[PDB]
């Protein structure tokens, strides 16, 4: 019960921490001019915060005290080289994303907690895709790679 | 006094000869059929003599006499080999275009000339957006020259 | 500090001054025939009214204490005596607006008073607009004024 | 060959020339407070860039190599004293433009260049109204000019 | 003037053989499933057999007889065997287009037939423009093809 309350407030860090994740993958793409790319990681940044305010609502109404959490430097940027980097980083940080909504769930369900389960079941399937998507620019970026430039060419043409 | 008019009236002369500059550069781009980086040359020509008119009628409306230098010949063209060569050339350009608008608004900050000043601003801040720009243009230009052919669909695709 | 809230305080009673000079040279135009001269000058005693609000209201937010002086009478028309005498008034009247303007920033530079900078930067660029368009008008009046009758032609087509 | 693209690139620097010139008329104008006719200069001085765009264009279809030459200093500014003496030397500049644009025709003839003949036609029928409509400006100008002040209503009502 | 009257009549058939080149080589890229640059080769069959009708309706106003001539078959595409070769016959086709309008206004102009001279002067520049736009793409085309499957975006993407 407690661990339900906790679980809930780290939900919100997590997203907020994306958001920040996010952010920083979008200054990594724009400072070395893949805009496109950029412009991707920026609207995913305003999501997750959007996921973590909608959090943030249903803990109000329900009385889930939120007390905010310190949200961390990103700090995969010291390391990214290439958007391979960045998009690796970024389909584990949306891996993450899934497995706190599982544990959270886990823990609502345990407390046959049915008004958490429902709340949660859009982010479920929202996850679902989200991780497919990244898997699949993932794939495409590795495979783009390959040949010196034509990656560059996704970026421009596409995003 | 003498300093601030002087670099007043060489700024109209920059911005002409820059204009001449982007022709320059379209004329290349053109004779190598790359119809799109000509086509933004062109605009940028266009754009640069509009800057020059600017700088033209502020002078008037301030009382500053103007004298019109000739304007140089472009030098840049002979040498030009590929798309890089010339917006590595056109880089440079740019990043003289600012230098010669921070020395102006020095002058005018020693004069304490707060309408030259005040007229420079958006300069600056347009001068930021197009080194950026042009440094972003270069680095794709650079990165899918990397392999034959490659460019030119950067060129057909998306100018 | 003393200096600035005092120069604020007179661009103010200097704004409001301008604003009834303008009123007494659209009287002196009336009376003397020159309506389409005394509804600019009418216009511009409004505007200058409309100046001397923006100050106030930007003092107000910015906790400058105002204190409103008399706004002296204006003195010029018992000695006007035809169009060119009230035109060389009102450019005399927007150099000292500019030169307040002028050591109202200077001030405001002086005290690093950014706000106050970026707030009087579109009057400076205005003023240089405002004297040359005076400026402009007193050389046609003048010109036109050598043959008798002439002006009045000016005041009739194109005010 | 030789001639005609010699010839060629002189006709491109020969526009670019009457645009400094109408430029500096421009501010010739604007200085002295005729509004109107610098209006008119500034008009045309864009129009005669865009004549040498027009050229500059048909020899890179034609494969006419283009050097473009210094733009030389606009130097009857030095001298005008009134409006009569500016559209004077805007008369003379648009009678060089019109000879420059018949030796270009005559070489194209002798080489049987029946393409640059075709191109040319168009200027040749716009150099004729432009000489024209000069000629009558200036005549306006001088006759007006006759009575002081009543060049100044051509300025300020018509232009 | 028996070469003027046949060597109209040879310009007649020179487009309706361009006509039958052209198809042929649609044919080409339609087999060999280059589908944009077919679509691009059946439209400048079509527009070769209008001007070739162009022509013989001027012939039929100006009283020049016309025989018409067969046209022969294609022969080219024997040769062809990639994308670079067609469009390397096609400009070969347009220079020898552009010859035979050059040798029919040469006589045009031999007899001072001043109708027939104006009547070519457009098709003059158009040619000019034509062996401009082949010439470009032919450029790009062999550019491209310096990768494997690299000319195969261009068509896909851009006719
Ligand atoms: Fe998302
Ligand atoms: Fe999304
Ligand atoms: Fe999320
Ligand atoms: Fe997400
Ligand atoms: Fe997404
Ligand atoms: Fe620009
Ligand atoms: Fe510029
Ligand atoms: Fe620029
Ligand atoms: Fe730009
Ligand atoms: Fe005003
Ligand atoms: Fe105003
Ligand atoms: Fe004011
Ligand atoms: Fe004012
Ligand atoms: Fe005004
Ligand atoms: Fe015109
Ligand atoms: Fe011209
Ligand atoms: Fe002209
Ligand atoms: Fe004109
Ligand atoms: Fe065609
Ligand atoms: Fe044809
Ligand atoms: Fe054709
Ligand atoms: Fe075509």
């Amino acid at each position: 019960s407690e661990e339900l309350l906790d679980l809930f407030n780290r939900q919100v860090t997590q997203e907020f921490t994306a958001s920040q994740v996010y952010l920083s993958a979008s200054i990594w793409f724009d400072q070395n001019d893949w805009e496109g790319m950029a412009a991707y990681m920026l609207a995913e940044s305003a999501e997750e915060r959007e996921h973590g305010l909608g959090f943030v609502d249903f803990a109000n109404k329900r009385n889930i005290p939120i007390e905010l959490q310190a949200v961390p430097a990103p700090v995969s940027c010291a390391e990214w080289s290439s958007p391979e980097d960045v998009w690796q980083s970024i389909l584990e940080l949306e891996q993450a994303n899934t497995r706190s909504l599982l544990n959270l769930a886990e823990a609502a369900s345990t407390c046959h907690d049915f008004a958490v389960m429902a709340f949660l079941n859009p982010f479920h399937l929202q996850q679902v895709n989200e991780e497919d998507k990244i898997g699949s620019i993932l794939a495409k970026v590795t495979d783009e790679n390959r040949t010196p430039g034509l990656l560059r060419s996704l970026d421009v043409v596409s995003f």
